């Protein structure tokens, strides 16, 4: 079912990364550096645990789970969270819960390229990602 998830990937197209991380208190200069990188994403799989690499010049992170099981994150703007993955209608998502606020990272494949919607408060931002061979 996650399979084609699977694999290295880097992003090619952002739209309204800004707006997302405003929504989430990200300071400016932050944000400034983080218009300007292009992640490397990073999907495995053993068994039943996934793990999640983001690569980049300015943070890197990782996270394991499971699909439909709690895990604790920090995430890369260091919001301690609670979060789970599951499918939903072939999409990966993602939704993190922190001091009653939510987030959606959510990851759908269109013609072979991988979309990321980020959705905080009003803003929503998307990412598209293309598959490194
Ligand atoms: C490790 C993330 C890689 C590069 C982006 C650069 C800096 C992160 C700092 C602030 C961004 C704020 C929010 C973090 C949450 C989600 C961003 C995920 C973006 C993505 O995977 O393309």
């Amino acid at each position: 079912m996650v399979d084609a998830f699977l694999g290295t990937w880097k992003l090619v197209d952002s739209k309204n990364f800004d707006d997302y991380m405003k929504s989430l208190g990200v300071g400016f200069a932050t944000r400034q550096v983080a218009s300007m990188t292009k992640p490397t994403t990073i999907i495995e799989k053993n068994g039943d645990i996934l793990t999640l690499k983001t690569h980049s010049t300015f943070k890197n992170t990782e996270i394991s789970f499971k699909l439909g099981v709690e895990f604790d994150e920090t995430t890369a703007d260091d919001r301690k969270v609670k979060s789970i993955v599951t499918l939903d209608g072939g999409k990966l998502v993602h939704l993190q819960k922190w001091d009653g606020q939510e987030t959606t990272l959510v990851r759908e494949l269109i013609d072979g390229k991988l979309i990321l919607t980020l959705t905080h408060g009003t803003a929503v931002c998307t990412r598209t990602y293309e598959k490194e061979a």
